[PDB]
């Protein structure tokens, strides 16, 4: 039984970035030491991190879920999209937590807390989730899960993926629906299609792109009706969903149409 990082959730740990990796321009992994080489994070599945620092003048807090699981020691691995400034033409100023991620040297530190989040992944189908901070779990056993993802909503959906896939009695079927706007956007795309390589049978995997390329099997336009009717599991099932991505997709894309569809309110939850 390893040392726990994040012993209570109301103390911020500054954690050294002890690597970089360049994934693309805009993509990186950062690697932040844990306190000791036998340390682990403390992060229940379906659950996420929060980093803060003072940029500007202001506290900037934003959440984030490690690539890295509780079975890795002495580190954790976060994969960051950086918004950078003058490249959108209306957001000049570009993306504040990741670009500060960016300007980190190696041995920064900065503020990690947690466990933090609503639901948690109890395994094999049970999924945990409270109303509200203050209230008690519910705890709903779930035969199949979809999964609506954009840009970087994919990571909480990582998390869960691989923490049944690793379990070989965890017979929880995952549905994956993974928007982003073009071909280059689709993050951490060699993993999900390693995964697909492997347990096909518990993974099923389907993207959408707002503009896709004229070589692109897979779905053009924003999340619809069909798309959630035809690559995520049915109503029937009593199916969980679980949602993280830009407030617009969810409100406009996924929350009307699982509507449509059938997909009680109760049995959609968005990270
Ligand atoms: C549960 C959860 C898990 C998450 N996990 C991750 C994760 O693993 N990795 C990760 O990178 N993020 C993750 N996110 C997103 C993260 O919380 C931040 O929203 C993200 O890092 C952007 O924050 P920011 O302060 O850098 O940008 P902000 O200053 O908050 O603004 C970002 C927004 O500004 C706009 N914007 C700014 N610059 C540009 C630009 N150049 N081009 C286009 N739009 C631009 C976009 O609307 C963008 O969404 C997660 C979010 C949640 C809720």
């Amino acid at each position: 039984t390893p040392a726990i990082t994040l012993e209570s959730p109301d103390i911020k740990y500054p954690l050294r970035l002890i690597d970089r990796e360049i994934i693309s321009h805009d993509t990186r992994r950062f690697r932040f030491a844990l306190p000791s080489p036998q340390h682990i994070l403390g992060l229940p599945v379906g659950q996420h991190i929060y980093l803060s620092a003072r940029i500007d003048g202001n506290l900037v807090v934003r959440p984030y879920t490690p690539i890295s699981s509780d079975d890795d020691k002495g580190f954790v691995d976060l994969v960051i999209k950086v918004y950078f400034k003058d490249d959108h033409p209306k957001f000049p100023a570009g993306g504040k937590m990741s670009q500060y991620l960016e300007s980190m040297q190696i041995g920064d530190t900065i503020e990690f807390r947690g466990p933090s989040g609503l639901l948690v992944y109890q395994g094999k189908g049970k999924f945990a989730i409270r109303p509200d901070k203050k209230s008690n779990p519910i705890i709903r056993t779930v035969k199949s899960v979809g999964m609506i993802a954009g840009g970087t909503g994919i990571t909480p959906m990582l998390q869960v993926i691989r923490a049944i896939m690793k379990d070989p009695d965890d017979h929880t079927v995952c549905h994956l629906l993974f928007a982003n706007q073009t071909e280059k956007d689709i993050l951490l795309r060699p993993e999900l299609e390693e995964l697909r390589n492997k347990h096909s049978a518990r993974f099923k995997l389907w993207y959408t792109l707002d503009r896709a390329p004229e070589a692109w099997d897979y779905g053009q336009g924003f999340v619809n009706e069909e798309m959630i009717r035809d690559h995520l599991p049915p109503p029937e099932e009593e199916p969980l969903v679980l949602m993280c991505g830009p407030p617009p997709m969810i409100q406009y894309a996924c929350l009307p149409n699982l509507d449509h569809v059938g997909h009680p309110t109760e049995r959609c939850f968005v990270f």
